[PDB]
């Protein structure tokens, strides 16, 4: 399938070069996968997510996405038009208020709460979640999120915005997870990416169209854009048959784009996400 006139990160996932706008991938589209976006909220009415959206829980006193950070990394996901598998379940899970911020008590949780509840879904092709967040180092942090790896959930992290060794920060330093760099148009690092050993991967970050509240679409950049890009390739591919939740970050690595990054420090990976398609 081709969707012409797509957002550059869309292009760029299913390109083996920068600089071109059509987004290339198998019609399954993830169907019959579902990944959890665990952040403010998904504004689940929206007409992009075509009603394959719902929020599952929340910790505040409404589910609903009054910030758009939520919106946005699930219209990456599985939005219709600025999403990876458009075919995909999308499940909100609202650890973040609608400030953006979130205790890690509470985010603790969230995972913990995705590690179960995934046996309330029906998820043949497999189960992925999204973590665009995250703080300093936290043990506690970082072996929630290796928990719900290792339940059988493809874990995707942001690496963070401090362009600073990744190491210090949560659950971005959990070795098990799958931690995202972002790169942007010109297949740079992103100018704010993280870096270091513990990332597995990059994927576009920066000026990422996407859905937002009020029914609306914008552009931001993150290594929280770049997590959806992740995740959404791991559902996709998942479908496909061609990984599963424990192996998905190391196929994606495996079959990344290698080499094609600038400005990458030593000893940090120059893969870029790509679904051979």
């Amino acid at each position: 399938a081709a969707q012409t006139n797509a957002p550059w990160g869309l292009a760029r996932i299913s390109s083996t070069s920068p600089g071109t706008s059509t987004y290339y991938y198998d019609e399954s589209a993830g169907q019959g996968s579902c990944v959890y976006v665990i952040d403010t909220g998904i504004e689940a009415s929206h007409p992009e997510f075509e009603g394959r959206a719902q929020m599952v829980k929340t910790y505040y006193y409404s589910s609903r996405d009054g910030n758009g950070h939520g919106t946005h990394c699930a219209g990456t996901v599985g939005s219709r038009t600025y999403g990876v598998a458009k075919k995909t379940q999308l499940f909100g899970v609202k650890v973040l208020d609608d400030n953006g911020s979130g205790q890690y008590s509470t985010i603790i949780a969230g995972m913990d709460f995705v590690a179960s509840d995934k046996n309330n879904r029906n998820c043949p092709k497999g189960v992925v979640a999204s973590l665009s967040l995250g703080g300093g180092y936290s043990s506690s942090v970082n072996s929630a999120a290796a928990r719900l790896q290792s339940s059988g959930v493809m874990v995707a992290v942001a690496a963070g915005n401090n362009n600073a060794d990744a190491r210090n920060y949560s659950p971005a330093s959990e070795p098990s997870v799958c931690t995202v760099g972002a790169s942007d148009r010109y297949d740079r690092r992103s100018s704010f990416s993280n870096y270091g050993s513990v990332l597995d991967i990059f994927g576009p970050g920066t000026d990422i169209l996407s859905t937002w509240i009020g029914g609306s679409t914008r552009s931001i950049s993150g290594t929280s854009m770049a997590t959806p890009h992740v995740a959404g390739l791991a559902a996709y591919l998942m479908t496909l048959g061609k990984t599963t939740a424990a192996s998905a970050c190391r196929y994606i690595a495996d079959t990344a784009n290698k080499g094609d990054l600038s400005n990458i420090p030593f000893g940090t990976v120059n893969l870029l996400a790509y679904n051979n398609y």
